[PDB]
């Protein structure tokens, strides 16, 4: 299990938690030196448990599917909450079996539903380590609108920071003050699947992408990734999604 404690978290310890998280996921191969996430796992072993403590030391356990880094739901002392989606219902079979109550959130765990539910698009929700602490605290007592907002912060500061070193760096910049995510990071978040596929499709095409992944990222708008020498490949993306899951 990976843990993090916001109390006395500087940028180093976050980075260290994020390295752990990355490290708890299994992969067999590395494609172009990036870990290729297994195409599937079976059992409770498909699920990684994150223990997250806020500043007062209250904790939620979050459950992450290790095949795609997808947050399934979590446990707040005796209650578990899962998303309203099939994978999340399957997960419920293997995790938090000892909770005294199981609530299904009114929404699935994808961004479009979570933003709708929360009233703000991702671009207008501050993220940082102070936000995450807030987010943890919200989650500790049920409010389905407040949770949509915290879950949006929660996904971005754990799962998306695992996937991309850039985003893990943004959050380090925000260890003591929150700030809305950059276009660059909304773009990276959305393109993980596209990127993942093309990096794999480039083995046996000479590191060349069959289709070029255009990021807004940091060319202000409209960058285009076309082969694997690009920095988003060489230095940014940290975890690959298996093409069996795309
Ligand atoms: N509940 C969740 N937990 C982790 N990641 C996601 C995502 C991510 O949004 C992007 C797909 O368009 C991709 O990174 C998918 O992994 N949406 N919801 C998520």
């Amino acid at each position: 299990d990976v843990s993090f404690r916001l109390s006395g978290a500087d940028p180093r310890s976050y980075g260290m938690f994020i390295k752990d998280l990355r490290n708890a996921l299994p992969f067999r191969e590395k494609v172009y030196n990036i870990p290729l996430l297994l195409p599937s796992v079976s059992g409770a072993g498909r699920y990684l448990l994150m223990h997250l403590f806020n500043r007062d030391g209250k904790t939620i356990t979050v459950a992450v599917d290790v095949t795609n880094v997808y947050i399934m739901g979590y446990l707040a002392d005796t209650t578990s909450y899962f998303f309203n989606e099939p994978a999340a219902e399957l997960a419920s079979q293997y995790v938090f079996r000892d909770a005294r109550r199981k609530i299904t959130l009114p929404y699935s765990g994808d961004y479009e539903r979570l933003q709708i539910a929360a009233g703000k698009p991702r671009e207008k929700i501050p993220i940082g380590l102070p936000a995450l602490d807030s987010a943890i605290s919200t989650l500790l007592h049920y409010d389905s609108t407040a949770a949509a907002g915290a879950l949006l912060v929660l996904i971005q500061t754990t799962a998306e920071a695992a996937r991309f070193k850039y985003i893990e760096q943004q959050i380090q910049e925000r260890a003591y003050r929150d700030e809305v995510p950059s276009l660059a990071t909304i773009s990276l978040e959305n393109s993980w699947s596209g990127l993942s596929k093309q990096i794999q499709l480039a083995q046996g095409n000479n590191g060349i992408f069959r289709t070029p992944i255009v990021l807004v990222d940091n060319k202000g708008n409209r960058v285009q990734i076309t082969n694997v020498t690009s920095k988003v490949v060489t230095s940014n993306i940290q975890l690959l999604l298996n093409t069996r899951n795309i």
